[PDB]
């Protein structure tokens, strides 16, 4: 199984697998059942911003999701990622729908990773516009880019309607060096803006920023509550 | 009173005012009496690196100090800086000597702050060399710069010989908008490299990175254990 | 006199002082009389973006001004700024109105300066919103800060309408070390977004990004065609 | 064949193929025969820095190569890369040896590409230490990674001796979006530090930073004067 650290923006409460009964942001460490969640007021059809921060000094994985009206939800979990993640990973964005659905539209994604020692190795990318053939993104499942400049992680119908039982992921093409024993600080941060729209009656299932082994694939069956991240709900 | 937030590399244990009984790094919140410390093996005549990171989402100010052999000390303190600093600040470096002395040489200093809302105000500077006329630094007390390219926070001689009763600070010329009520993320980091050397009976007193009100001055009598930071040891 | 290097977005053809007979972008080297210009179609009440780029290696100061439709104007000038500017400078934005007028609104402004080596000193700042008390800007003449979150280089009424005979500049608070004789690469770029609106018979006079001596102030009578920049039109 | 834009640090004058009769830095556009060269004083066994700058405003490809004593050589060629390079590329470093040889040691390599506005897509990577298994570099031919934390583009023998008839290249793993039609500015810059040592008399053949089609590979026979870049000397 892939190893997954994710920040989930979870729109649909799966209380049978330990979701709280509200939409929530969560920190997931090798389980879809978040280690820490904060209640999240998903603003339907508004553009949200998620920021994700981690460094190896504080070892606190933090996320905020905010919308321009000012509503933000924040979650943090102290976790030593040296002990969770492979040294080398791919970073990505993941989303899913199951019985219920939503557009899981990414409008921008930025990532910076650094390994500082005494004084740096670093990777930074930013996408504000996704291109039709976006050669530095590995698109998995139903994930599609361009020409509107967005990344549609999951299926949107011609008529604009999001489709259920969809999953897709974008991963940055290059492997990322997320920790290195000799580094005194390893840090990463990620930001993405997203547009979750549910016309129908209930948004599902959510969007995750995730970090995984290099060869990470969509686990078979990982539509719906599994967010394209996990093979099961353990 | 000035309002002070600081990461001290405290080379001298003033156990009468609450220092631990060893050299230490410490996180100073409006008091010289650190809210958290970690034992710090200061490596005499070696070039050390301090990295300070504050994570507005995680609300955690962290610092590591390391030397090239790999030895590091780490300290984090859980704090919301919105509740501490004013909105506008100066950032700087401070050092002092007292009855015991050391060089407090800064070889480099970088700083980044970001104030985000949705889809940012930022400031970033980096010094890798300090000119004799370093116009974007407010030198206070005994801080000089140049010509060896270094910033000397406290008096040192001609031939490298540290002086007692010395207090010096360098603040960045521009004010920094370090938080704002409407910032989703108000982060900063800073990195400095330093050379503390002493042939004394004991080194004293330390270097601090600090954030203060804009009009912040060296408090009267803040040589020694007060680190050029604080008016008294409360 | 001050020493001035500027990129002007000059909305008003002052053909008696060497402007071309159309709105234009220009590169001003110690003179309001551009060393090079390109015809610029200023789009009234649209948000335009100016990007300024200099490197010490190519010795070429380049500017583009665009608007969201794709319409751009470009100017480059071959010049060694080591030969023109003092080592230390302030960078800023300037605008003026004269007998004719326009809003000279700045919606964002960034700047990055790097001096290597042979490590790197750098300054970067980023304004995407301007505060009512924007402490890290020196406002001169009729420059306000906002809300509307904006920087109003010249007097406009709270109810949008620009004023004649107005001059205003914003300089970043810190001096910038823009070149140094022992720098291998002394480069900078700036970008600003702006909104020029006029209901006048023409718009005038324009906006400039400028680099000046540290103690640079608006020269007496540099409203109008002088762009707040120059004491005369030589 | 592959399409190549390169900046060459050419240590060995190949006068039968239009090299000047001195070591030189050169700008190569789709030919090993540089469009523009500058005499370069290669300082044997010293750590050099090459900086390479391009933006699509000035359209000036510039490069400096410097050593810490302060000697630098600069070369620039106005060239419109939109008409040379495919939209998506890989960027890399290349070196070769032929009859004569030198170590072609890379101690650091950084790269930034940006596509602004009209907002930003950007890639930035920074390598100060190369790792034995550097998963974000595509190593071709004889390029190893250490440790020592260095990239050896071409073969160095056990006894330190650089070998002749070596060629190797490192390319960054991710494709880079070097130009995009709707972008207002497409810029890149690259820097790398290198240590060219010739035990044997007699340095050859050089080091290039190059930009290539994504699937670019070492042309057969591109040891020696072809720098791992070109199939022939046309
Ligand atoms: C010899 O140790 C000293 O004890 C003195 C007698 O109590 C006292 O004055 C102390 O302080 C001076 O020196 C230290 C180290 O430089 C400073 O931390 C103090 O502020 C003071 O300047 C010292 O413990
Ligand atoms: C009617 O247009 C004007 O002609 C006037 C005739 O002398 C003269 O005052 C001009 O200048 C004022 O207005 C322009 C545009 O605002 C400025 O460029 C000048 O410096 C001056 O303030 C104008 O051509
Ligand atoms: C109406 O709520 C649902 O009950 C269904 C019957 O058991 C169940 O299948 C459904 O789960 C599906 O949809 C969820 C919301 O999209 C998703 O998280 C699941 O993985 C699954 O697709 C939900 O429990
Ligand atoms: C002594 O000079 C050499 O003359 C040789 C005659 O055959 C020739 O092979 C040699 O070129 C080879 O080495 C160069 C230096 O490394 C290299 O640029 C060539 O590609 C080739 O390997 C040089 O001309
Ligand atoms: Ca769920
Ligand atoms: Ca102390
Ligand atoms: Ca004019
Ligand atoms: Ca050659
Ligand atoms: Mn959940
Ligand atoms: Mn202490
Ligand atoms: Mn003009
Ligand atoms: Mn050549």
């Amino acid at each position: 199984a892939d190893t997954i650290v994710a920040v989930e923006l979870d729109t649909y409460p799966n209380t049978d697998i330990g979701d709280p009964n509200y939409p929530h942001i969560g920190i997931d460490i090798k389980s879809v059942r978040s280690k820490k969640t904060a209640k999240w007021n998903m603003q339907n059809g508004k553009v949200g911003t998620a920021h994700i921060i981690y460094n190896s000094v504080g070892k606190r994985l933090s996320a905020v999701v905010s919308y321009p009206n000012g509503d933000s939800a924040t979650v943090s979990y102290d976790v030593d990622l040296d002990n969770v993640l492979p040294e080398w990973v791919r970073v990505g964005l993941s989303a899913s729908t199951g019985l219920y659905k939503e557009t899981n539209t990414i409008l921008s994604w930025s990532f910076t990773s650094k390994l500082k020692s005494n004084s740096t190795n670093a990777l930074h990318f930013m996408f504000n516009q996704f291109s039709k053939d976006q050669k530095d993104l590995i698109l998995q499942g139903d994930a599609t880019t361009g020409t509107d400049g967005n990344l549609e992680l999951t299926r949107v119908s011609s008529n604009g309607s999001p489709q259920g039982s969809s999953v897709g992921r974008a991963l940055f093409y290059a492997p990322v060096h997320i920790w290195e024993s000799s580094a005194v600080v390893a840090s990463f941060d990620a930001t993405f803006t997203f547009l979750i729209k549910s016309p129908d009656s209930h948004p599902a299932d959510g969007i995750a920023f995730f970090i995984s082994n290099i060869d990470s694939s969509i686990p078979s069956g990982s539509t719906g509550r599994l967010l394209g991240l996990f093979p099961d709900a353990n």
